[PDB]
């Protein structure tokens, strides 16, 4: 089974994350009670511990415990759909988002969107929606083609390209790509957090990826940190669903930074 706050790989597991793991198995098999902070470290280090170090922290329990993380690691559990939908939606709207604002590029070419939808509508940018088998309440304003590299590698030069989950040939070097030797023209784009809305009072986040404007001083709001921590989970549930990010080469985090000035 899975408790539904357990479902991504324990490589994104958290400190808090392997406690509750201890607590749904005492009740799950019945197990002897056992202290939160037996186990106090995070997934990734969970990992790292062999069987006997499982015996040593719970002599009850311990052996039990070793067996069902294997389990989990050879069986990773599914995430719920939904929840994956919209992280895909939140990781979407921030890179296309990070990216406009960064390069500010004219014209969006947006290829493999069949809803015409923009991701990101407050963008100022030209949109441009391409694909293969438009929707027929959407067509009207989306151009049916179907994209490959060895035809149109000479089109759509100006502006950036987005192929999101639209999984081609080979991208051009101006692109915005997330996919489930296509990426020779392009980088694996890193995690950031980038936000421009403005800062609220009411853990101290330490991070170097936080790109808002109360870390120029390192001094995170709890909005920003709950945002960033929000999103980092949508990140990483999306990471252990098996999508990758590409961008192009060109793409620099300080041009994100010289928004706050
Ligand atoms: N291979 C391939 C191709 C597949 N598509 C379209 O991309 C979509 C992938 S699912 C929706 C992805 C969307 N960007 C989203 O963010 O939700 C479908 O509509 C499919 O018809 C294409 N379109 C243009 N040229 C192509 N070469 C293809
Ligand atoms: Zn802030």
């Amino acid at each position: 089974r899975l408790p539904a706050h357990l479902r991504l790989q324990p490589i994104y597991w958290s400190r808090d994350d392997v406690a509750q793991w201890l607590k749904w198995a005492e009740n799950e098999f019945s197990l002897r009670p056992i202290d939160s902070n037996t186990f106090e470290m995070n997934g990734k280090a969970l990992l790292l511990l062999t069987k006997e170090d499982f015996r040593y922290r719970s002599p009850h329990s311990g052996d039990e415990l070793y067996e069902l993380l294997q389990h989990i690691l050879k069986q990773p559990a599914a995430g719920d759909e939904l929840k994956i939908n919209a992280a895909c939606r939140k990781v979407q709207h921030m890179v296309v988002k990070a990216a406009l604002l960064a390069d500010k590029f004219p014209v969006l070419h947006d290829i493999g969107n069949p809803k015409a939808i923009k991701c990101v509508p407050q963008a100022d940018v030209e949109w441009k929606f391409y694909d293969a088998q438009p929707c027929s309440d959407k067509a009207y304003k989306i151009e049916e083609l179907f994209y490959s590299y060895a035809t149109h590698s000479d089109k759509f030069t100006d502006g950036v390209c987005l192929f999101w989950n639209c999984n081609v040939d080979r991208y051009p070097a101006n692109s915005i790509v997330c996919r489930f030797s296509a990426f020779v023209n392009l980088k694996q784009l890193p995690f950031f957090y980038y936000s421009d809305s403005p800062c609220e009072s009411h853990v101290p986040l330490k991070s170097a990826t936080c790109i808002t404007r109360c870390n120029l001083g390192g001094a995170v709001c709890r909005h920003h940190a709950n945002e960033y921590r929000l999103y980092l989970d949508a990140y990483n549930m999306m990471i252990s669903a098996g999508f990758s990010l590409w961008v192009y080469k060109q793409f620099d985090t300080y041009n994100l930074w010289n928004t706050f000035t």
